[PDB]
């Protein structure tokens, strides 16, 4: 069974509201009219009234909720709260009226205030433009130094990871993580694995080196980050530096890194930077026939996800479903 | 057919001589006889005629020529040769004579001075010990900044590349190649692919970014190496900064990099550093169930190859056949 089928089913059990801002694109409506249709969640649409019922065509959205930045009965405290976290960044009140009238923003500040549980977009903008709303308004969770991105990778005939399932991170967002930032990526991705795959994360800090099989600036960066992460999170089994083969293969691990809590069992792969992360994941997907999921964001304070530039609405129902389960990571 | 068999045949039609210095290892001798029996190459065994004779017992090594570094006709000219090379890097004439009694130093000089077409060692020495004389004696071909290590990769049920075969560089040796280094690795890799795989090289300078989809020091690096490589070798197909998906999958190349010489059909992967290179090759081998060949070295003035220390006498046969075809790039 599919990770996304598993997830979307778990996501139906919950009750969560997802504010989709891309209300001028007709995919973000094909998506919208299947959320309410399967019980995946409830879902806000952020944008002009003239768009909705006229654009998509004939699809039932009475189950949906329309809120325009210039219609809602609370729109005033949005130009105000935005101006409270841009309180240090040069933008006045009518500039806080220029930025906010955009749909992405209103969908994001609704999350910050708990009017909405989460946000999915990226499909019609990019991964530069999308994450600003996610950073400036939402900010991050407490046990989190940054917003990062990741991918769930399912490898077909595979006796590695968690039944062929892995989290790769960061493979989306963070171009050049510093050693501090890497260590945190490990910790935060462990909690995401647990949440989404529902298995014990064994986190591998990757490298061409394995426990000093080589030595350079590169290795030492990872070395350090392993050991930073091992402190941040003692309860989480975390090791580095590991090559991939030692990371996943008992026989190999047994000789390259004897008595490791991770080597030979890995299911979370952590990369030195985004050349590595993004190469690794595409290589899995295309040469290993792995199914890939993401980019999904993590370490955020309330879930807000990005989308591959070009995609279908069936992917979006996927993303919306993850934004739900994610949305059930703190409320307890 | 498998890559290795293609290679062995070509080897047999060629007329190359390979030196084997690891003559106190019984796998080298076993490999030797197999290679002669089959017609894969001529052999110079470098070592002690009494010891080989005493070690070989039931092996038909009579087609081989045995050369003893301490009694060979040309000994004293090999020593001068080494002296000239290292004069200015501390070595004294005395020091030369002692270094040059090393079977493996001798065999590399043989190749340098034209008595052998290449050398295979590594079965009973570390890679550093094998690669030091290579890079000191035979040095590099015509000023490529450097020698590098590559893999030939065969993915099983793959449409991508050249029948799911690829060349990965550098995935085993140069750790932090400079921007120039990466440029050089691309050019040399393209010639190697053409030679060994026998198909038009189409080289992907890899990244997490496709056509300036993201900007950073990493991306700037890749672009600069892309741009220098095109200057270094204009008639070879080399492209921008490319993601793996944009590089091998024509439908994604149809989106992210239209009209590229490389994108959609890449078959040569150049990585930014050895984290990427190794992690990528290991994902391919382990999760993709790719067959992977060597680290094989390139960019030297004559082929020199290092084996794994747990190789079989048959792995040696194959390393010897790669090395002969590598030696076909020379000639006259
Ligand atoms: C424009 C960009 C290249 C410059 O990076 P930046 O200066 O850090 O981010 P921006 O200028 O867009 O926005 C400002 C905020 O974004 C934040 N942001 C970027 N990366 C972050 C991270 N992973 N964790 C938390 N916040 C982050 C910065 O911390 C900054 O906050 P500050 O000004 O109060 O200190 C880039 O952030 C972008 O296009 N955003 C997409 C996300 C991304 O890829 N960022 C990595 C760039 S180094
Ligand atoms: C040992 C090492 C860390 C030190 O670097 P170095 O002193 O510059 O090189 P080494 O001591 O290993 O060997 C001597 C030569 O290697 C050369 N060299 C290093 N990398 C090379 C490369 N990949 N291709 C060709 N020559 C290379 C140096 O120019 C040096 O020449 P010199 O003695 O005439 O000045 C490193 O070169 C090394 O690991 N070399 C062995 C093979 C290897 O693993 N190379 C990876 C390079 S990052
Ligand atoms: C040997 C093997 C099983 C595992 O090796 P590994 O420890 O994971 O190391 P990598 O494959 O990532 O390659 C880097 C290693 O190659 C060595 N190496 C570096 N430069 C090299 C070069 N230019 N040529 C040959 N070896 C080199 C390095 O020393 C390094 O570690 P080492 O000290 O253990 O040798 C691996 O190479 C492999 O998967 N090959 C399978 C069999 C094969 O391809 N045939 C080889 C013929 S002997």
């Amino acid at each position: 069974v599919t990770f996304l089928e598993k997830i979307s089913e778990r996501a139906k059990k919950l009750n969560k509201t997802i504010a989709l801002p891309e209300t001028e694109d007709i995919r973000t409506l094909q998506a919208a009219a299947k959320i309410l249709e399967r019980g995946i969640a409830d879902i806000v649409l952020v944008g002009n009234e003239a768009d909705i019922k006229a654009l998509a065509g004939d699809l039932d959205l009475s189950k949906a909720k329309i809120v325009d930045p210039k219609t809602y009965e609370k729109k005033d405290e949005y130009i105000n709260a935005f101006y409270e976290l841009r309180k240090h960044k040069g933008i006045t009140l009518e500039n806080a009226a220029e930025i906010m009238s955009d749909y992405v923003y209103f969908a994001v500040m609704m999350a910050k205030l708990g009017e909405v549980d989460g946000v999915v977009s990226g499909a019609a903008h990019s991964s530069s433009d999308t994450l600003r709303p996610a950073v400036q308004i939402v900010k991050t969770a407490k046990g989190a130094a940054l917003a990062s991105a990741f991918f769930i990778i399912s490898v077909p005939d595979c006796e590695y990871g968690s039944d062929g399932t892995f989290l790769f991170a960061d493979s989306g967002m963070v171009e050049m993580p510093s050693v501090e930032d890497v260590a945190n990526i490990a910790v935060i991705s462990a909690k995401t694995f647990e949440l989404l795959v529902q298995d014990v994360p064994k986190v591998a800090m990757l490298s061409y080196s394995t426990k000093g099989s080589a030595k350079s600036k590169l290795t030492e960066a990872t070395i350090a980050s392993t050991k930073l992460a091992q402190e941040l999170a003692p309860d989480i089994a975390i090791d580095g530096e590991l090559q991939v083969d030692a990371a996943i293969v008992p026989k190999v691990a047994a000789s390259k890194a004897p008595g490791s809590p991770v080597a030979g069992k890995a299911n979370v792969f952590i990369f030195p930077d985004l050349n590595c992360g993004n190469i690794a994941y595409k290589i899995a997907q295309r040469l290993a026939k792995a199914e890939a999921y993401g980019p999904i964001t993590q370490g955020l304070a309330k879930p807000i996800n990005d989308l591959s530039r070009g995609c279908s609405d069936e992917d979006i129902v996927g993303a919306v479903a993850i934004t739900c389960v994610q949305a059930a990571a703190q409320d307890k």
